[PDB]
């Protein structure tokens, strides 16, 4: 079995800029989300080889993870906060599509998402 290449975290072809909202999202990742135990399955791309889930990248064609998101934020990859929020929602949706409701991984994703939603409710107005 083989993993796909991980999502890009730099792209000289893709427009980008620094904004106060994206700095907010970076510190949300670094200072609020990452530190919880429930984050550990989401801190890196799914290793379908190690997990013995050969179906994973058959089912999930838009993989995303918080390790990728953190790097994108650190690297100023995004043009706006909507792009970053979309990446979080892709990560959560993948988990909910792939796993049975009630599975521990779904509960972990829901804990992470609850915290995430609390923070994006307080997203600062863009400067
Ligand atoms: O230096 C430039 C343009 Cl000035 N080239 C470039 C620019 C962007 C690029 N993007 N590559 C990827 C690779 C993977 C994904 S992903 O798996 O969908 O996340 C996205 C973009 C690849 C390349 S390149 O193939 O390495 O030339
Ligand atoms: O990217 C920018 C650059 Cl100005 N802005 C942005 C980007 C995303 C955004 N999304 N906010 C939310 C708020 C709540 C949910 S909800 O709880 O899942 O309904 C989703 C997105 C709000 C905004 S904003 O309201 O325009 O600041
Ligand atoms: O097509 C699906 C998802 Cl793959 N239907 C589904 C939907 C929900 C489900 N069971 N969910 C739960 C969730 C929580 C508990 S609990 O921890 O005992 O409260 C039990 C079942 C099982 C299934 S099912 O096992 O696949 O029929
Ligand atoms: O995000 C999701 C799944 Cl994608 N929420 C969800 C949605 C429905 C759900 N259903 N749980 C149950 C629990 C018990 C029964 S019963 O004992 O068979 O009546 C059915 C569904 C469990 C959950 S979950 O346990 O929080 O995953
Ligand atoms: O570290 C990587 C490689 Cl870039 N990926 C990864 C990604 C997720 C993961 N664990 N995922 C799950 C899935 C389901 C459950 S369960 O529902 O509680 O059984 C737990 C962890 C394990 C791993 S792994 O152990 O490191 O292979």
């Amino acid at each position: 079995s083989m993993n796909p290449p991980p999502p890009e975290t730099s792209n000289p072809n893709k427009p980008k800029r620094q904004t106060n909202q994206l700095q907010y999202l970076l510190r949300v990742v670094l200072k609020t989300l990452w530190k919880h135990q429930f984050a550990w399955p989401f801190q890196q791309p799914v290793d379908a080889v190690k997990l013995n889930l050969p179906d994973y990248y058959k089912i999930i064609k838009t993989p995303m993870d918080m390790g990728t998101i953190k790097k994108r934020l650190e690297n100023n990859y995004y043009w706006n906060a909507q792009e970053c929020i979309q990446d979080f929602n892709t990560m959560f949706t993948n988990c909910y599509i792939y796993n049975k409701p009630g599975d521990d991984i779904v509960l972990m994703a829901e804990a992470l998402e609850k915290l995430f939603l609390q923070k994006i409710n307080e997203l600062p107005t863009e400067e």
